[PDB]
């Protein structure tokens, strides 16, 4: 008697696995914590089978909680980060190195080569981002560079290349599944979004055995059925399947063109569905795939701000200025500072819109009375004001008008965070009812595939929303403080380090 | 073929642990959590019984997780417990009426008392092998049936089981199906009769305790049942040894022979000895237990129970706020400077063996300005050696035998300076188990036995890999007088007794 839907939502720092009911409800939840690994500065590192292991943890803690059995789970929907790469031996299933994260820029090299000999433009072309080692493509190379008789072993197909989705669906498969959807293909850099397909010429270009590919189906259709694992009682079907940032854009219902979400976690993500067109004109921003579902697939425009929830996590374990990291709210809260103090947190490079990969964290306008708190506040607005950078840079490229923007995401508990957004912004800003908006658009896409919810209706219909923030801020005041801001990037501009 | 592993589970007092071992006794998978401790009232140490399930569910899902092993390739469970703590549940709903009474709660002493008063205090230790006290099961579930309206009611009827947490544990394990219980833990209730081998009638008439509540006792190492597949993440694996911890740690040290003795350093410690097939013949200030019941045998043992031990140190982190983590207590006594005239005497639930002395309650002494942290913090750890010295010499008296050997364990035990000590004041041989979870160990080896995965005992002990030496270094000089100055506090504690 299949009465629930599980999501497993792989991130950056941290795994989980959360069992929702019929209504939407959580029954039963667990999250954990598993090892970051920095070889050189700039470089960020998972070991796969320890993020494995994360997940078959949370997935048991998930059950011991909620009290409920794999035998009563209709479908498991899986979301993760996205980017972050592993390579591993097919017959014997072990990675052939650590993986390297979406946050590592020890591919950077490559992928400045790419630049210099004019692959840009056909990069962009083929798959709607910009040459970054932000994207998987790089990081395969880096492997399959770096690593002994790694290349041959290519060749020769006993290597397989693989996102987060692709390495945990394998494993729930012990080994009998290979595959991915079009929302984590679309982040490698290797998949040509428009004709659907592994960009041949881009996969010839940096070396890369085709055979290393995983088949790439939609966002929402049984892919297979787990073995086992801790899935006691039952061949549970892995149904649903995304990066985390598109099915967070699901779990907000943002179906339509235009509805645009934000998700405040280790990064930010400024996310904007654009229909069945892979938007024209997107310079500054990436064009992505939303997630392909009911036959059809849906593109985005993506607004990315790496550093977010990481600023907040360096005072902690790198400043050592704040014990735990929800002491910031309470520090900021109390800062009686004249708010002219910047800091602009591009530890490794200035996202979206400036993808500026030889800028650094910086601070201005620092003074005597600058205290604790001021520097704290400082350090939680910078998403706010970057937010507003990529939301205007999505209306100068689409036109669109953006009256409102639905938000999510643990930093999003943060209500004087989000009123400054709205304030900023000067738009309404709407928190998700539940902030693991992420894991529900992974259990939505579950869901509908088995049957569990029948279609994108019997979904609108369960719309329990709330927690809107409504512009209070005084137009004088709100433009002094992102006009700070802007001056403030630029100078961090100046300051160029690179090679 | 496949069958080459045994797990055991030590459900203890702040938290869990399920290891994983293999034929030749090595920890290959392992995991521990803690789970939420309450306190009702000053006294009171109650534990949520669902909670204390979830524990164990994490524990043994981690175990194999960091193993890599599969549920499919264990041979058998063994299970052991922190003991006492009690339990009363539905029969039908499976539901625990109330909070399950902690061997550390006190809660229960006015019935105690009462049973003192009314002069059973010989009659139940004839039976039992124990003293009057709350520290055991028959008072906290009296307590319960007290307490809990209906309660009694529904017993009278029954449709309420009580067991200690061995039993709650293989309940879970077997979904309803198997209420059981071992001889050690069986014997810890002050309601089973050791002499005999039964549970005492005369003492549940007393305590209108309705037998329709009792499990079965069994042996320490045989097949209970198996585990039912939603309970044990697939597979049916039977569980087959059980013990309470301190008797499972008594047999992990191989500790078989009459006269074998070992001390356990944890929540709190425990000095128990094997004293064969024949209870003690005298046991003045000390229990009478049962060790274990192997082979169609039932062996028994003397224990000295020193209530607060490691808890001492954890009030020293959550109470006083004097020491930043437990395991920084070491640090701090190490750089001791003081004369070591300073005498703690953490006796906050009363004082255990050889005192039994409920009334007495912490208490400090020989405090000078020169007094420091790091003093109070050594004189803290120093206390549960001295107690340890007080009961092994209390055992050489009950039992006229000698003790040039004690074997211990625990996680204290980890703590080099503090068996130096240990060995200095008792002026015995201190060897630390090479094995430092030597209670989880026992219960492997009790269910191994049980399902062939070792043949016999003597196989068992072939592989015996002796550990930490620790031999006297201390003067006559010293050694008598820390130990006089720790009578003479121990003294002054027991005279202070305000009431009212």
């Amino acid at each position: 008697e299949k009465n629930y839907v599980m999501a497993i939502d792989q991130g950056t720092t941290s795994s989980r696995a959360i069992i929702f009911d019929r209504n939407g409800k959580k029954i039963g939840s667990s999250q954990k914590e598993f090892p970051q690994y920095f070889p050189k500065s700039g470089w960020v590192e998972h070991n796969a089978n320890e993020i494995w292991n994360s997940v078959q943890s949370v997935i048991a803690g998930a059950f011991i909680e909620s009290g409920i059995r794999p035998e009563a789970i209709a479908g498991i929907g899986i979301t993760n980060q996205r980017e972050t790469t592993v390579v591993w031996d097919k017959t014997t299933g072990q990675p052939i190195a650590n993986a390297i994260v979406w946050q590592s820029r020890q591919s950077s090299p490559i992928a400045d080569q790419l630049k210099v000999d004019g692959h840009t433009e056909m990069i962009h072309e083929k798959t709607g981002l910009v040459i970054d080692a932000y994207f998987s493509a790089t990081k395969v190379r880096w492997l399959l560079d770096n690593i002994e008789g790694a290349q041959e072993k290519a060749d020769n197909g006993e290597l397989l290349f693989g996102t987060i989705d692709s390495w945990l669906v394998w494993k729930l498969t012990d080994g009998q599944v290979h595959v991915t959807d079009y929302s984590n293909a679309s982040r490698t850099m290797l998949y040509n979004i428009h004709k659907l397909e592994w960009d041949q010429e881009i996969l010839d270009l940096l070396n890369i055995p085709s055979s290393m590919l995983p088949e790439v189906k939609s966002n929402s259709e049984v892919y297979g059925h787990t073995r086992s694992y801790e899935f006691y009682g039952s061949e549970v079907p892995i149904a649903g399947m995304a990066g985390d940032q598109q099915a967070a854009l699901f779990g907000q219902m943002a179906f339509e063109k235009g509805m645009i979400k934000n998700t405040y976690g280790t990064g930010a993500f400024i996310v904007m569905n654009t229909g069945e067109e892979p938007q024209l004109s997107d310079n500054d921003l990436l064009t992505t795939i939303g997630y392909g579902i009911n036959g059809k697939v849906y593109y985005a425009l993506e607004g990315s701000i790496f550093v977010a929830g990481s600023a907040i996590q360096w005072l902690r374990d790198g400043l050592r200025m704040i014990e735990t990291s929800p002491q910031s709210e309470e520090l900021a809260a109390k800062a009686k500072g004249d708010n002219e103090v910047y800091v602009v947190p591009a530890f490794t490079g200035l996202g979206a819109p400036y993808w500026d990969s030889e800028a650094r964290g910086a601070v201005f306008g620092l003074t005597r009375g600058t205290t604790k708190e001021d520097f704290v506040r400082a350090t939680l607005q910078a998403v706010a004001y970057q937010s507003k950078d990529v939301i205007d840079t999505m209306k100068k490229d689409s036109g669109i008008d953006i009256p409102l923007l639905k938000v999510d995401g643990g930093a999003a508990k943060n209500d004087l965070l989000m009123q400054f957004q709205a304030d900023i912004l000067d738009i309404d800003v709407q928190r998700a009812a539940n902030l693991e908006t992420t894991a529900l658009g992974a259990a939505y896409l579950a869901g509908l595939a088995v049957g569990f919810w029948k279609d994108l209706d019997e979904l609108k219909s369960m719309a329990e929303e709330g927690q809107m923030f409504t512009p209070e801020m005084p137009a004088e005041e709100r433009d002094n403080l992102y006009e700070g801001w802007k001056q403030a990037v630029a100078a961090t501009q100046t300051f160029k380090f690179k090679a």
